[PDB]
């Protein structure tokens, strides 16, 4: 049903997800003149060495390459977080436009696109427990800009066209994680939600500061996605994000000066 069409788009989410309109919804504006540095926020920690890549899936709405997460191979810890969360998957939001694309903005700016590598709380057991409660995913959002290519995105982008359609999978394994990952790891952390149907508020978002650089090239290979299944009538796979949603009665902390 949902989607990010011309009828069924961000805005009608609410009708079967009234949590749409709750109070811990994202993504957010992160306004650089009113979030605060906490002191207390601890080094944040990505242990991404043993991961171990799967599959990647069209899912119709993005792309998701999965992880075993049956072991803490692909960890996050620190940082905001208290105990071990476990790397399930990532994927991109993005559009059709290199001023658009990004989820989340930084003092209103959207970027071209935005990365979100999912970690689940390995006290919940299990994804589908975790998203069930408040403290049960962890998600490290990258912005991404064009400009230069990146060189750890080339692979994924190769392997799209075997993908291309909503429901086709292909074998990924011996994808590095880290090969996404900026210079900086400073960040922003607040208290939200999924960005996709079922929206539930059960995420510590951790969105780095430092953009990484892609290629024009490899942003218009994202474009070739369909959101269609094989047999029915294309329809690009763009402008899958939704836009920020109001902050309500959170705070934005920054772990940087
Ligand atoms: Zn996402």
């Amino acid at each position: 049903h949902w989607g990010y069409g011309k009828h069924n788009g961000p805005e009608h989410w609410h009708k079967d997800f009234p949590i749409a309109k709750g109070e811990r919804q994202s993504p957010v504006d992160i306004d650089t003149h009113t979030a605060k540095y906490d002191p207390s926020l601890k080094p944040l920690s990505v242990s991404y060495d043993q991961a171990t890549s799967l599959r990647i899936l069209n899912n119709g709405h993005a792309f998701n390459v999965e992880f075993d997460d049956s072991q803490d191979k692909a960890v996050l810890k620190g940082g905001p977080l208290d105990g071990t969360y476990r790397l399930i998957q990532f994927h991109f939001h993005w559009g059709s436009l290199d001023g658009q694309g990004s989820e989340h903005t930084v003092d209103k700016k959207k970027y071209a696109a935005e990365l979100h590598l999912v970690h689940w709380n390995t006290k919940y057991g299990d994804f589908g427990k975790a998203v069930q409660q408040p403290d049960g995913l962890a998600v490290l959002g990258i912005f991404l800009k064009v400009g230069s290519a990146k060189p750890g995105l080339q692979k994924v982008v190769d392997v799209l066209d075997s993908i291309k359609t909503k429901g086709k999978s292909a074998d990924f394994t011996n994808f590095d994680p880290r090969g996404l990952l900026p210079e900086s790891l400073d960040y922003w952390t607040y208290p939200g939600s999924l960005t996709t149907p079922p929206l539930l508020e059960c995420v510590t978002w951790i969105v780095l500061k430092e953009p990484i650089s892609v290629s024009s090239e490899q942003v218009l290979k994202f474009r070739k996605l369909n959101f269609n299944g094989e047999g029915e009538p294309e329809e690009l796979m763009v402008d899958n994000w939704r836009p920020a949603q109001p902050l309500k009665n959170r705070q934005i902390k920054a772990s940087f000066k």
